[PDB]
């Protein structure tokens, strides 16, 4: 009737479920390679987002183990830990007192949802590989965010199995909404999109409105899925703003995965991509450019529209990057 030892110490870790730092690593082993599932679980129930949209607890079981079982376990970085790690990132960000009471259920059910989807049936090599291969995958999306329009597609897909439709209790209305912004959310994680996502976040912090109760005003659609996106996109690039214990194994696991894309590419004559050359690498250099470049940036605007809530999250960033430059060779 009561848990096992096993369950007993995974759920003692599920208590950091609200903290940026979660031993995420830790709940993939105790929870039998079931991150995705119970962090999920865990969260639903902590924002009551299964009796707020009738969700069947079996129903969500049946379909979070679907959709963990379609994250590649032999993929070392864009797998069900990644995404565990994304859907908590998120999470935590939704709970920031600038954003206190800013978005409906329905939004924080589509970022999250969007989350836990975002990276499935991730096979480990780039949009550029899979277009330069002549992949199926790249056929099929006419080499446009191939891998996050079948992100998306996989994700919806797998309601249909059995006990699986999640949404079965929504109004039309509801499921065209969260569809759209879900959608919204995965397309924008395309690192393609990067740079004009950050400019129209940057746009926002220099118009930024608070309301009486010093919270983000956030009016029209355009503005609310901008947020949403940049929180999900924020999420997706929080490793190295994590405990250096933490952004050091995503750093080894996103290393793995780039150079086994190398090596594929040299057995095939192809173009060795970026930082995917194990006999030509600079990982400490690659962190900090892409902190320099990518993370910092994104991390110190986000920071500017909840002020100053993420100062510790941007600390963290600023001292990692420290760390790694102090080892370069
Ligand atoms: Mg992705
Ligand atoms: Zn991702």
């Amino acid at each position: 009737g009561v848990k096992t030892e096993q369950e007993d110490v995974l759920a003692k870790e599920l208590e950091d479920v609200n903290k940026w730092g979660l031993h995420v690593f830790r709940i993939a082993e105790l929870s039998g390679n079931r991150p995705l599932t119970v962090i999920m679980h865990t969260i639903f129930q902590e924002r009551d987002l299964l009796k707020t949209f009738k969700i069947p607890v079996d129903t969500l079981i049946t379909y979070l183990m679907t959709l963990e079982d379609h994250y590649h376990a032999d993929v070392a970085y864009h797998n069900n830990i990644h995404a565990a790690d994304v859907v908590q990132s998120t999470h935590v960000l939704l709970s920031t007192p600038a954003l206190e009471a800013v978005f409906t259920d329905l939004e924080i059910l589509a970022a999250i949802f969007a989350s836990a989807i975002h990276d499935v049936d991730h096979p480990g090599v780039s949009n550029q590989f899979l277009i330069n291969t002549n992949s199926e995958l790249a056929l099929m999306y006419n080499d446009s965010s191939v891998l996050e329009n079948h992100h998306l597609a996989v994700g919806f897909k797998l309601l249909q199995e059995e006990n699986c439709d999640i949404f079965q209790n929504l109004t039309k209305k509801q499921r065209q909404s969260l569809r759209k912004m879900v959608i919204d959310i995965v397309l924008a994680t395309d690192m393609s999109k990067h740079m004009n996502l950050l400019a129209d976040l940057k746009t926002m912090v220099e118009t930024k409105k608070v309301t009486s109760s010093g919270v983000l005003l956030l009016d029209n659609y355009s503005d609310r899925i901008q947020v949403l996106q940049n929180m999900v996109h924020c999420a997706d690039l929080s490793n190295p703003t994590k405990p250096l214990q933490l952004y050091r194994q995503w750093t080894d696991r996103i290393m793995e995965e780039f150079f086994r894309q190398g090596d594929r590419e040299r057995e095939r004559g192809m173009e060795i991509s970026p930082m995917c050359d194990k006999h030509n690498a600079s990982v400490e250099k690659s962190q900090v450019g892409f902190i320099d470049y990518i993370v910092h940036p994104l991390w110190e605007t986000w920071a500017d529209l909840v002020h100053p809530d993420a100062q510790d999250i941007l600390d963290t960033l600023e001292d990692n990057r420290e760390w790694y430059q102090s080892t370069i060779p």
